[PDB]
DNA sequence: GCAAACGTTTGC
DNA sequence: GCAAACGTTT
């Protein structure tokens, strides 16, 4: 674990060695925007902006990805809904109760799969608007995703309308579905990327992981 | 000539 | 009244 000052809130970012390549470049981007986007109420609170970079990169091989945080209750951590209320990750959880089989769970959370990173593309949203800070992440969230992109073997993204064009902004040909927003295919995506796993000789996702019981 | 942008459906 | 996907558009 490392540490870079910047020049507004949240002041530190602390971030996990894997990423090092990337911060020094964060900063300066982070540092020519922050000071409007501050200016909006946001989700996830600045604090839990950047709490994901703590996770480690080395030992990812999927990467899920939606666009940017909930509207309204972000933790920082994406797809997270701790009191298990958020209808996308709800979604999530019905889907990959139906491939394993397992129906009493209480909640669910991408974040405590190995080998998976969840991902928000945008690092925020304003207050109840979604895909408000776009312009202020715009080159960030770009930076981050080719930097993932370098350490997982397929990359999962949720939202055809959003993600329909990815490939634009990637530097590699990474293996990238494109599935639909949390809002039956989706199964058929999460089974997929094992599929995908296996043929490029690679361990495949527990995705019953992720259930909190 | 697609990859855009707009409008319509319908799902939350 | 929203947000996403889809079907025609330029």
């Amino acid at each position: 674990m490392n540490s870079v000052t910047v020049s507004h809130a949240p002041y530190t970012i602390t971030y996990h060695n894997d990423w090092e390549p990337v911060m020094s470049q964060l900063v300066e981007f982070y540092n020519e925007v922050a000071s409007w986007l501050l200016r909006d109420e946001t989700s996830p609170i600045p604090d839990k902006f950047f709490i994901q970079l703590k996770q480690p990169l080395r030992n990812k091989r999927v990467c899920v990805c939606g666009i940017d945080p909930y509207p309204k209750d972000g933790t920082g951590v994406p797809f997270e809904s701790p009191n298990f209320t958020k209808k996308s990750i709800k979604e999530i959880a019905s889907s990959i109760s139906r491939l394993t089989g397992v129906i009493d769970y209480k909640g669910y959370n991408l974040n405590i799969i190995d080998g998976v990173i969840p991902w928000n593309y945008y690092l925020s949203c304003k207050l109840g608007e979604t895909k408000s800070h776009a312009i202020y992440w715009d080159k960030i969230s770009k930076l981050l995703l080719q930097h993932i992109t370098k350490h997982v073997s397929v990359l999962y993204c949720l939202g055809k309308t959003d993600f329909s064009n990815i490939r634009a902004k990637l530097e590699s040909p990474v293996t990238t579905i494109v599935g639909y927003h949390p809002a039956f295919e989706k199964d058929r995506s999460f089974e997929i990327i094992n599929v995908l796993l296996e043929l490029d000789n690679k361990a495949p996702i527990n995705w019953a992981q992720g259930f909190i019981y």
